[PDB]
């Protein structure tokens, strides 16, 4: 199938995700509704179950609501069994309607449906060219009272019905007992409880092996993607090991939730997206959008800065899942705000780089404050809304115009309130004009584009007061007036002659695993694939078509390789960098070094004889390591993904900037577990 096929689990850049709060979408089966104090059929008490389930999703998939909108993928609440308790938080009853309080990762949440129901949902979706993404929160189980065991379900973790352990009397140390996080530091938010939620200990072999086995069941069930909950609250090294487990089995597009506040630009976050094996929800993008289009706290120069910066900071900016709101923030549409603000933010998002995600009901102009007022039941299934039509008109462009799915992004015209940007990929172009100023039109002169000479009709058909464009020679557009609150889209599509790679997934795996290379101009006859200088052709190239190529990763040494391809004629494509070839199956190992004294600003890192540890290159060292929670300075610790069963030599370094101090003596050595976890403890050698 082609790159845009529903069968493409490794690429969502040509799709448009619709995030569904399962309980608040559609109750397709009243028979599975919880009862009594745990239920409110009228969905007035937004903290109880409202009855929304998987059958309801199936129904809306079958009645054209989602298809008619151009939605090609859905992101649903965590499907696993949650606790059944009703939690009283200061006179307020609560339930796990949101699916974030897991109790058994190998079972379904009855409220949502059964295993069969889930299977039916997968089949119904795939039958309508709709991919299924599931939320997965392996950070914790549920709320628990380390003091009072009778509280809730004591954060009890079950394994397909078999109790593994609870928060109280945690002799096995399935959980963390480091108190609660104040979000003061990254390490603080990782090894301490998220609120009162029982923090799972991924360095516990039973926990590590359990979770990995769990996701495998869901993969076997047919999921096309994973949305990892609170990734900034789990060990990065462990998550890499988790992603390797997924990629080395059945790779599916995975993105994590790493919240970013207004104006927050974090290198840690960039590094995670660039090296974890998963992408992220674009909070940087979402927060700037809200400033620019919703709150009026930044102008188009901020949007432009975000677009340029993000393209340079994220190795795979096209893998970042964009959005304008979600279940953890005020609904984008303010009760008395001008609807055009939402329509414009949506139009911008749908035509921008990455993977667009639309919070359910956005298209019905739902308003609401923070939890749980942002999770009201969808008020209508109308297709006549302006927002609904904007999506219906733009969403499909991600499939028919590779410029929008894989194209670069360039600012072509700009001022305080106006942004005109261009997307380009092969013989495809798209230009988007946006005037956020709802009371003042703008005069556009001097606009230059990559569009071929001619007249271009607004794809939105003037729905958002757009207009026709006139392109002359050199691609210079004739003067035009951009209406107040105007938004227009102009495009050009044609067959691409030369091989051009627009996407690669997954971006991290061990040799032998099959990767998907998408783009255009590959030709119909098998060509060549390059991993760095290594050439791959013939049998290992499972399939080759103009837009998609499936090839097995060659048995090259672990490392970072640049991906390139050549058509049958020998014509080379562009280079898609940052591909990580694993040294093999991975395991999460905790490295601990004692007595590593440093000065303020100086940190300790880990370097080793394998690519997973940077092959002795300080620039590629692992860290900086932690020294507050699990161990205290001068003791340092860190959880790293390493090649399972390999004898590895390592050493520690002290670094300030790029200046590096090597641990003295000889190399430390150890053999990585064949499965599960392990902890290596050593003293820093002078
Ligand atoms: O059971 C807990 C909830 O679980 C479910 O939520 C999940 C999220 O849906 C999921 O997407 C993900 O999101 C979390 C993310 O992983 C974290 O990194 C972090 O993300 C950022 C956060 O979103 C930002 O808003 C911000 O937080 C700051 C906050 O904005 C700021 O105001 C302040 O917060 C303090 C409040 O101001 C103060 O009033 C008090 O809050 C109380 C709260 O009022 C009270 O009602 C009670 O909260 C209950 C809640 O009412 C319940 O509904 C239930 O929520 C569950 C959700 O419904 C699920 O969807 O349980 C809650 C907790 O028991 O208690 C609160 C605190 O005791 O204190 C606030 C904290 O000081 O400061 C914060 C921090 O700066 O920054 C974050 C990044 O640093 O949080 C995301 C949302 O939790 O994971 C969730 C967990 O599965
Ligand atoms: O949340 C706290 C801060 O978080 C963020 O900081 C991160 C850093 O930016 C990042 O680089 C990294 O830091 C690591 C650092 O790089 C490593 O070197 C290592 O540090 C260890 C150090 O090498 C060891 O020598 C030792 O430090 C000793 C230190 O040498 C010695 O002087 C003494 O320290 C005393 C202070 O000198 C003294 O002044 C006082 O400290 C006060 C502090 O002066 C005061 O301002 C106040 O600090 C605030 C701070 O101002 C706030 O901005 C906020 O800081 C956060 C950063 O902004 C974030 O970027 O909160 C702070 C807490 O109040 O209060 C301090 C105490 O009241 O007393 C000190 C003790 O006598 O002793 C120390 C200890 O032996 O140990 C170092 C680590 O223990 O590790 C660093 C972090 O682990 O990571 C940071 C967090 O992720
Ligand atoms: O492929 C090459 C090697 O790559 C890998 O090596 C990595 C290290 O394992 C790893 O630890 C890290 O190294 C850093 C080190 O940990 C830090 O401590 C520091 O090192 C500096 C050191 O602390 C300083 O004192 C100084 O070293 C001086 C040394 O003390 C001094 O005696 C003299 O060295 C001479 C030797 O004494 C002498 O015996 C002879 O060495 C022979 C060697 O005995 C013989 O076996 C053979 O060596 C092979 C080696 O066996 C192979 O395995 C292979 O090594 C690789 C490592 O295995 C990888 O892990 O190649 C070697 C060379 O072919 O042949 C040797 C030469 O005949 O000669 C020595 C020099 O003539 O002088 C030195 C310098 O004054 O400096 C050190 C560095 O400044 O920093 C290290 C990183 O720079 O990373 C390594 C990868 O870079
Ligand atoms: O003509 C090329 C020129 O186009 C854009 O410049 C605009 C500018 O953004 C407007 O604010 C206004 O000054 O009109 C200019 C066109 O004359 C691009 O921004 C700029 O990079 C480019 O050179
Ligand atoms: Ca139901
Ligand atoms: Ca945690
Ligand atoms: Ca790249």
């Amino acid at each position: 199938a082609p790159d845009t096929s529903v069968s493409n689990k490794q690429n969502f850049s040509t799709d448009v995700i619709y995030q569904i709060f399962t309980d608040r979408f559609s109750d397709g089966n009243p028979a599975n509704n919880p009862t009594g104090a745990a239920f409110d059929g009228t969905c007035t008490n937004l903290r109880l179950y409202c009855g929304g389930d998987w059958q309801g999703i199936i129904n809306k998939i079958n009645d054209g609501y989602l298809t008619g909108m151009g939605v090609t993928a859905i992101w649903i609440s965590q499907p696993v069994e949650n606790i059944y308790s009703i939690i009283n938080y200061s006179g307020v009853n609560n339930t796990a309607y949101h699916g974030y309080w897991a109790r058994d990762f190998k079972k379904t949440n009855p409220a949502y449906g059964t295993i069969a129901d889930f299977q039916n949902l997968i089949a119904a979706a795939h039958a309508k060219n709709i991919k299924v993404i599931i939320d997965f929160a392996p950070n914790h189980t549920s709320p628990a009272s380390s003091d009072q065991p009778s509280f809730a379900e004591n954060g009890r973790l079950y394994d397909n019905g078999t109790l593994l352990g609870g928060y109280t009397n945690d002799t096995q140390n399935l959980f963390h007992h480091n108190g609660g996080t104040d979000f003061s530091t990254t390490e603080n938010g990782i090894y301490k409880n998220l609120y009162d939620l029982a923090d799972l200990n991924h360095n516990n072999s039973t926990v590590d092996v359990y979770l990995k086995d769990a996701i495998k069941m869901w993969l076997d069930l047919g999921i096309d993607g994973i949305r990892m909950n609170a990734v900034k609250h789990m060990p990065f090294g462990w998550q890499k090991s988790f992603m390797a487990a997924v990629n080395n089995y059945k790779p599916v597009f995975t993105f994590g939730q790493w919240f970013l506040g207004v104006n927050e630009v974090s290198p840690e976050n960039h590094k995670f997206a660039n090296e974890s094996g998963m992408s992220l929800l674009d909070f940087r993008f979402a927060q700037k959008v809200r400033q620019v289009f919703r709150d009026n706290t930044d102008n188009m120069y901020g949007l432009k800065a975000m677009l340029e910066g993000s393209a340079a900071d994220y190795a795979q900016v096209d893998d970042q899942v964009t959005f304008i709101d979600n279940h953890d923030m005020e609904r984008f549409h303010a009760s008395n705000a001008n609807r055009r603000k939402l329509e414009q933010a949506l139009a911008f998002t749908l035509t921008s780089r990455g993977v667009p995600a639309i919070y359910y009901g956005t298209e019905q102009y739902m308003s609401g404050g923070t939890d749980p007022d942002n999770r009201a039941r969808i008020p209508s299934f109308s297709t006549s809304t302006t927002a609904y039509q904007v999506i219906q008109k733009l969403a499909p462009l991600r499939k028919c115009n590779p410029a929008i799915a894989y194209g670069s992004t360039q600012e072509r015209w700009i001022n305080n309130d106006v942004l005109i940007y261009e997307r380009k990929f092969g013989s495809n172009v798209a230009v988007v004009a946006v005037n956020r100023n709802l009371n003042a039109p703008a005069s556009i002169s001097g606009l230059v584009t990559s569009l071929p000479q001619g007249s271009y009709n607004d794809v939105l058909g003037g729905l958002l007061n757009g207009n026709t464009l006139s392109v002359g020679s050199g691609g210079a557009a004739s003067n035009f007036t951009l209406a107040a609150g105007g938004t227009a889209v102009w495009q050009y599509t044609a067959a691409t002659a030369t091989p051009t790679i627009g996407h690669v997934g997954p971006m991290m795996a061990k040799p032998g695993v099959t990767i998907t290379i998408d783009g255009r101009g590959f030709g119909s006859s098998k060509g060549t694939v390059y991993f760095g200088t290594t050439a791959v052709s013939g049998a290992d190239i499972t399939s080759w078509e103009d837009t998609q190529i499936k090839v097995k990763i060659p048995a090259v040494a672990g490392g970072n390789y640049n991906i390139k391809v050549a058509n049958a004629a020998g014509t080379a494509s562009n280079v898609y960098d940052n591909f990580e070839v694993l040294s093999g199956d991975q395991v999460s190992v905790r490295f601990v070094v004692n007595n590593a004294t440093t000065a303020l600003g100086q940190n300790v890192y880990l370097t080793g004889s394998v690519s997973e540890l940077g092959n002795w290159d300080p620039a590629k060292a692992i860290g900086p390591m932690y020294n507050q929670v699990v161990y205290q300075y001068p003791n340092w610790y860190y959880d790293v993904s390493v090649p399972a069963g390999k004898t590895i030599e390592f050493k520690f370094l002290k670094k300030q900037g790029s200046t590096v101090t090597w641990e003295g003596g000889s190399n430390h050595t150890f053999t990585a577990p064949s499965s599960g976890t392990a902890t290596i403890n050593v003293n820093w050698q002078p």
